[PDB]
């Protein structure tokens, strides 16, 4: 028995404590790199919260057992100056992750897929406590966002998935792939950076039109 609730500003520390226990250690790229202490990822995770569309799953004792942190993304302005997230990151391991994200955005712009959309919901951080996995919590977190989308006239939910394993979860929820890149093909300086286990395959950007 659990609730799905809007994450409030007072929840920041608890959200970070939960992510440090799970996501920081068990998201596939983080585990592959052994991310360790990473204040930059704490900062990254806290950033979308004031957009008021991030959700927590909370058990009957009041403990956070899952989160889906979402932020609004806006179509780049006609005079946009594209910036690399990796350029402002001092943590070498997290820099590799941000560089991968920058590379994906350089190759694929979600706003090209949906020329009429000005605002798209971006699912940034999805994590569920191990003891509560396989119960559909990811789905219930995701579907709470549909409510926000309806309330605000947002049609598209965009979610970068870091493994085929998590892309499959989004597929079950009615998302479809819009871009993919194998880890074996990600060679920004001529060499492979990420070599996690074979079943992960690579990143898949997933989207749903709600
Ligand atoms: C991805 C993640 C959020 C899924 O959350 P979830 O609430 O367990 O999602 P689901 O209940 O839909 O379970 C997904 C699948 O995990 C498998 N599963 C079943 N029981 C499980 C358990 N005890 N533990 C782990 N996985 C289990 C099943 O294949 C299940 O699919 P199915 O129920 O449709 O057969 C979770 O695995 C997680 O936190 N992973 C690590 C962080 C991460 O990679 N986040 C996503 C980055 S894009
Ligand atoms: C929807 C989601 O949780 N995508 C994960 C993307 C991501 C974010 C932060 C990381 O440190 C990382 O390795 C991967």
């Amino acid at each position: 028995p659990y609730t799905i609730e809007l994450i409030q500003p007072e929840d920041g520390e608890a959200v970070i404590a939960m992510l440090k226990t799970f996501f920081f250690k068990d998201e596939p790229l983080n585990t592959f790199l052994d991310l360790g202490e990473c204040k930059e990822l704490e900062k990254y995770s806290l950033k979308p919260l004031p957009d008021n569309c991030s959700y927590k799953a909370v058990n009957k004792k009041g403990e956070i057992i899952g989160v889906f942190l979402n932020g609004l993304m806006r179509r780049p302005s006609p005079d946009d100056v594209p910036e690399k997230a990796a350029d402002s990151c001092e943590h070498p391991k997290f820099k590799k992750i941000l560089s991968l994200m920058d590379h994906v955005e350089e190759q694929f712009n979600i706003f090209d897929v949906y020329p009429d959309e000005e605002l798209i919901l971006d699912g940034k951080i999805l994590s569920v406590d191990t003891n509560y996995r396989g119960l559909g919590i990811a789905g219930r977190l995701t579907e709470r966002a549909y409510e926000y989308m309806r309330e605000n006239g947002i049609n598209v939910y965009h979610v970068l998935c870091s493994s085929h394993y998590s892309a499959r979860v989004m597929e079950k929820l009615g998302f479809h792939e819009v871009f993919r890149m194998q880890f074996a093909d990600y060679k920004p300086q001529g060499e492979v950076v990420f070599k996690p286990a074979a079943p992960h395959v690579g990143i898949q950007v997933m989207a749903k039109e709600v």
